[PDB]
């Protein structure tokens, strides 16, 4: 049937009134996609939710609907966020919707070329700092404060209440909850939606109860380390982020569901970075395939027993960064003359 | 509701056989928008198609589903291309998916940034030449004609087979067909598409025909010039086309639903795309967005009348070319010291 955005389609579990605006970019009901090689080569049963197909890319647009509308809805006329990008992207793009103005802090050098032509083209307003992602964070939630601009950040609720929906819709497309949901962590937000959606979900429908299993980037693993911290690195520069807004919630989630969050390196994201693409024909951006790289690391390790049936979350679009895609990849366009015999020739001999 | 892609849902109209390999990422279903502010500034009912949210962020993926399909079904183990760049994405994912190896042959420079670094991603063997997509497609073809490697171009039919499904979406997300298609042209096959699957659902479902309006970008306006153009130029590199080949199917498709292929400046699709983004919040890449450009043009010239039911095809995801969007916006980020009080201060000036 049709699809007419996640403020329609999930009004009874979010906070919308009769006063609360129709703005719909169409988000939400992103595939859930079964990969059946890597099922094959890993012993379970892998699915993976494709948030990159949302609007603006990214799983940003679920709680970036509501908390507009909502801003939107109380009377404010101008938003605000920090951003690694796909934040920022979201509010901006449902701000243009909305006919808000629009603010951003993003990390100066730090944040995918895609996600910045985003911010540009949606019409922001954007401010570039030489500090990461939590100065930013800091900064903006002072502003907020001190101004009558809307903060649209995760400690934001309506955010969360937004996100929630992701873990409906994989119970409705699963027709079960799964054994385990993996997703990455950056600043948390995510998994404390996901687990607060299986929560709801299970009393209001049945459903069972997943193992949330959350995965920061070694580089910025202040969870897993259970320290913040000041200088996070990672090529994933989505979960560059070192002083998670979340943490709490997170480590409740983990901690109610029998989860655990865990590290993931660089290098593994890397890894499973290329090999959903080239094996499933799947392209999310890096800092989404910490999860990937995590049901890789707890397959092999035992922790997630063969057999589980698994979603990952794939929480971007890849092609927001197309930088690490050409950077780190071996295949390389080879320049032959416009000569159908060399060509012919080199795809023979090659 | 539940959607688990072409194949499956439009089977009956699709040349699925039992064979036929189960092939999906889940493409199609795509978002009909309507755009409530254009509508208003131009005096139609404007909705857009946007089908950058289709698994390789654009509509190729439609017609690669079946094409590669096929492919499989009939034995192949390869399959190739010739591209601006989105046809090779499509081509490169569905192979991946498909266990099949892809060779996809691009012009040099003039693929959008996004589009290269999935063929690189998903795996394709990436031949790039000094000559531009209608060298590249007349080496392709040629090539296919002698060895054992399947052409998934869109003159292979099944391409346009999946492609009409477009329409069949439309006309249901609507309610009914609307009075025009407005669509970019490049190598004409999607135009073609879309008629097609227009006619089939008129025959079957009772649904009206609507006008198709097709627009090329004037650097690469053959079809419009009636001439093969040896130098196709755009910044919409997507359309940058001189020789599209399939030129005949989409003046039968202007002609059967008296509609029109025009063309629209760089700088109309360039205002197009800008205007997009920012008054309705949806980014498409500039090569879709002459299917906007065209709406504005023949609703100023009065060829789409005020009231007018108008569907426009948006065919390719803004971030297929992020360079293109940070060239032509003025809007340039500002670096501030890393101090809320600073900070605060230029916000409220
Ligand atoms: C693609 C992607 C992201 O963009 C992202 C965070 N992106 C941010 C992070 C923080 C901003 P917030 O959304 O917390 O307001 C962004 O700015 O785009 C994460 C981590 O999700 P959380 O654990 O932070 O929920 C995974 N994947
Ligand atoms: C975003 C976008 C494209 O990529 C594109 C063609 N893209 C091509 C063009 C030709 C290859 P074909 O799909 O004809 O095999 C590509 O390679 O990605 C067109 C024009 O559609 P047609 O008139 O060609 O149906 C509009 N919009």
């Amino acid at each position: 049937a049709s699809w007419k955005g996640l403020i329609h389609q999930y009004k009874e579990f979010l906070p919308v009134t009769d006063q609360t605006p129709a703005l719909t970019l169409h988000e939400g009901n992103t595939p859930l996609i079964h990969l059946p090689k890597l099922s094959e080569q890993l012993g379970i049963e892998l699915h993976v939710k494709t948030e990159g197909v949302n609007p603006t890319g990214s799983f940003k647009d679920r709680g970036m609907v509501m908390a507009v509308a909502k801003a939107k809805e109380e009377g404010n006329d101008t938003i605000m966020c920090a951003s690694t990008g796909n934040t920022s992207a979201a509010a901006a793009a449902y701000a243009a919707r909305a006919n808000m103005k629009c603010i951003v802090i993003i990390p100066n050098g730090k944040i995918a070329f895609g996600k910045l032509a985003q911010a540009v083209m949606y019409g922001a307003e954007i401010i570039a700092i030489d500090g990461n992602f939590d100065d930013a964070l800091k900064i903006v939630r002072s502003i907020c404060e001190k101004s009558p601009i809307a903060l649209v950040n995760s400690v934001n609720p309506y955010r969360l209440e937004g996100q929630k929906t992701a873990a409906f819709e994989v119970c409705e497309q699963l027709g079960e909850a799964p054994d385990v949901l993996a997703i990455p962590v950056g600043n948390a937000g995510n998994i404390s939606a996901y687990w607060k959606g299986f929560k709801e979900y299970h009393e209001k429908n049945g459903t069972s109860l997943p193992k949330m299993r959350g995965f920061e980037a070694e580089g910025s693993a202040a969870i897993v380390r259970n320290e913040v911290i000041e200088n996070p690195e990672t090529i994933a520069t989505a979960i560059r982020i070192g002083n998670p807004a979340s943490w709490d919630k997170a480590v409740k989630a983990a901690e109610e569901s029998n989860g655990k969050i865990d590290e993931v390196t660089d290098d593994e994201i890397l890894h499973a970075y290329q090999l959903i693409a080239r094996e499933e024909g799947v392209f999310a951006e890096p800092g989404s395939c910490a999860s990937i790289a995590g049901v890789l690391k707890q397959v092999k390790s035992g922790e997630i027993p063969k057999g589980s049936k698994v979603v990952a979350v794939l929480t971007g679009n890849g092609l927001k960064d197309p930088n690490t895609a050409v950077d780190i990849s071996e295949i390389k366009p080879v320049t032959l003359p416009t000569n159908e015999d060399s060509i012919l020739e080199y795809v023979k001999g090659a």
